[PDB]
């Protein structure tokens, strides 16, 4: 059976998503047929805790000079962003000359902030496109994995840094020790890795089965990254929970002995527990309710469609490719799916192939009913769609259960 | 004989904060107000209020120098309000949304710019023109029944009164409740955020306590005070904003049903025993050593001989000041980046109140951070000061220093 990419003991697995292709892989026509798949199901490791995917993809074929996600297309993820550079800004700097790094800095939403301000920094972006809109506002940005050997480098050239960041990158990453060694060489005396990712409890809660796809590889807690960082070397010193990305957590990690953890660590341990989050069995009611939402999206869509209702999907998110694969969701349940992303225009979805138009097809004319894909989004676009409502147009929702508003 | 505002019950007086100012009404360089600031628990509603209420003219006036509209994070946040009830509240033909205390206007005009009909309520004739400026249909009337009963007969019915920062500050609560009776709509729910009697409590955050809030709300006190001017309690959020709030939404009883959320919070309440005069004694505690430490810190401080400038002429810091007897020996002046403010005396203490650009003119040693609310911005702007060797000043949760 699998074994756990951090402790190497053995994974129970929980939910078999089937085959997926790659999230990020919006093809054309030419492109179906060499297209991508591999087995995307989720296990639980029973000695550490962790709960990771069964199948590592190839970080290649996911973090490219193409990679299509834009962090700054969203309001609300710019002024998080912003927020957390004042956080950084405000309480993890010392001295004349401090340095922040960011892992998967992408467009440089966060980094800019640290620009602008003059603060010393250094961007770890793979993915070469993203990478040059963050280079165009200022950001010094390596194209490279963030791994041992490449921060070591970094230690020597530029010296130790006061922090190292990451959002919605740490998870994307199985080769988590590699990561530490290279924190263990680049951060400086009283330096912390800060990283912040789609929460396990949340998931759990909102039977946010879409969060779960190739990009992310782990689903923390912070149980796991306790272990995790003790595993490495390091030490789980502060928690905080994040509304963004349908529920997140922030981990601080101190070397071992450098600080003392907050209050908030045991807090949010003690809701894990009131959870249930370790046992099995409250993952496994998990994936029957992922069975459950499966079944009554797919017999809403199919009664929409046999009814002649329009339905259209809103929002290519990476997440949507699980859904649509795992539920059988294609053209004739979907008709397309409208997208704010200029390079995810004019191109298919991932497996199941809508066709991905610009927002301003929603309108050319409203559908009767909207599939929100976005739904992390849920409030910047129901409240824009003002003509949508008006013309009777209903929103359907899968998280945290179908439903049709 | 103190008295209930809500329910007209004994309220018992569980901390006393003295002689106070105005909060708001800084002074140019003789005819100085001082009222009791106390604040006690009605032992039959449990609504946490203020022992004297403050004439409300003194209060909000045409030079009322907050604008909503000054802070990012509260245009930002209220972007998000208006996302939020566009969303969620504000569905149907043409629907129509109420504001109590609108003041200048940026909730609503995300509401006016996606089309939907609206109509904010702000006595203080100056921000009311700014938001008349933006497109916001305003009366310059205070909400109340009679004033809410005539919308209803011009405008019809309302499918969310909302208000933010205000409903703490209104003791009248019934006429308010009666106003939303006559004018909400069937299925029409009455939505508001305030500092959280909890977090107060939690963070031994005193100076949330001064003459505009005129309650301190709980989960409890909101069930209590709904259910008696016959809503009900339906849903609650927690909010980050202004030290910690939570967002209460009132249907007519039976009309919701409640959220999970309510009873969630509720339970927290029973957790932290916030419906337990001794645990408000506790806090009361707290602050006497808040106090202590704060005042013996400084003190210490100015006899080493140091620089002590206050950072943010907040409202919340007249409190403080007062309280704890701190005036210009103990602290020299304060930076804030409201003009409005500037050039102008703190009220009851007197430390003067300069530009942004002071504080850098030379950096003191320490600065004692006032707009704790805003710690990171400020942390993060004044990277010179640490680099300098500044340090900072807090008192929340405890006084301490960074
Ligand atoms: C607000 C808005 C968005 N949209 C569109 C824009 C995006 O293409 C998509 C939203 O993608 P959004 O939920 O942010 O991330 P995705 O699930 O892809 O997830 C991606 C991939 C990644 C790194 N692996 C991850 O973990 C999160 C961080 O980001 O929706 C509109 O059309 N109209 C809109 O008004
Ligand atoms: C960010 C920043 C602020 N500053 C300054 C700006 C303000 O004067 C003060 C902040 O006041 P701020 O915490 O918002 O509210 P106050 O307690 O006044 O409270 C007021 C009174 C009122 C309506 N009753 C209320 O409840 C809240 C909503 O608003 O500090 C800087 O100098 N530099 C900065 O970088
Ligand atoms: N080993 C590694 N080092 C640095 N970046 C990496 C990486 N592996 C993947 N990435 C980058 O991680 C990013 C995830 S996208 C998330 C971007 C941004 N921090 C946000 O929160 O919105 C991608 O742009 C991808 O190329
Ligand atoms: N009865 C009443 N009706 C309407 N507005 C009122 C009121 N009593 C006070 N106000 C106004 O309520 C406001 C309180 S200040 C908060 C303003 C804004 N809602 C915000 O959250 O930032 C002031 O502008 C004050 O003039
Ligand atoms: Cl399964
Ligand atoms: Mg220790
Ligand atoms: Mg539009
Ligand atoms: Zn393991
Ligand atoms: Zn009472």
């Amino acid at each position: 059976p699998a074994r756990c990419r951090v402790c190497g003991d053995t994974v129970d697995e929980f939910l078999d998503l089937g085959r997926q292709p790659l999230s990020d892989r919006f093809l054309t026509p030419a492109d179906t047929d060499g297209e991508f798949f591999y087995r995307l199901a989720v296990g639980r490791c029973h000695a550490c805790g962790m709960v990771q995917l069964t199948e590592e993809v190839p970080r290649h074929l996911m973090f490219h000079e193409e990679y299509p996600y834009h962090s700054s297309g969203s309001s609300v993820m710019r002024e998080h962003f912003a927020k957390v550079a004042q956080r950084l800004l405000a309480t993890e700097l010392t001295g004349a000359d401090p340095f922040v790094v960011e892992i998967g800095c992408n467009d440089g939403i966060m980094l800019r902030a640290v620009h602008e301000a003059g603060v010393r920094h250094l961007g770890f972006e793979p993915s070469a496109g993203v990478a040059e809109v963050a280079r165009s506002r200022g950001v010094r940005v390596r194209t490279e994995f963030f791994e041992k050997a490449t921060a070591t480098a970094v230690r020597e050239s530029e010296g130790p840094a006061d922090v190292i960041y990451a959002a919605n990158t740490m998870c994307h990453i199985p080769y988590l020790e590699s990561v530490f060694q290279g924190a263990d060489a680049l951060l400086g005396p009283d330096g912390v890795v800060v990283f912040e990712d789609p929460y396990l409890g949340d998931i759990v809660a909102k039977t946010s089965f879409d969060q779960i796809y190739d990009e992310h590889f782990y689903l923390f807690s912070a149980g796991s990254v306790a272990a995790m960082a003790e595993r490495f070397g390091f030490e789980l010193v502060d928690v905080e929970r994040l509304p963004v990305h349908g529920g997140e957590v922030r981990y601080t990690l101190a070397r071992r002995g450098a600080r003392t953890p907050t209050e908030a660590v045991g807090r949010l341990l003690a809701e894990e527990r009131e959870q249930g989050l370790d046992d099995l069995a409250t993952l496994r009611t998990f994936a029957a309710n992922v069975h459950t939402v499966r079944d009554e999206l797919v017999a809403l869509l199919t009664r929409l469609r046999a009814e002649g209702h329009r339905v259209v999907g809103y929002g290519a998110t990476a997440k949507s490719a699980t859904v649509t694969n795992f539920c059988g969701i294609g053209p004739d349940l979907v008709s397309f799916v409208c997208d704010t992303t200029p390079g995810k225009q004019h191109r298919l979805t991932p497996g199941k192939h809508l066709p991905v138009r610009p927002a301003e097809a929603f309108a050319d004319p409203y559908p009767d009913y909207a599939l929100l894909f976005a739904w992390n989004h849920a409030d910047e676009i129901m409240a824009k769609e003002q003509e949508f409502r008006q013309a009777g147009g209903r929103w359907i929702l899968y998280v945290p259960e179908v439903r049709v508003l």
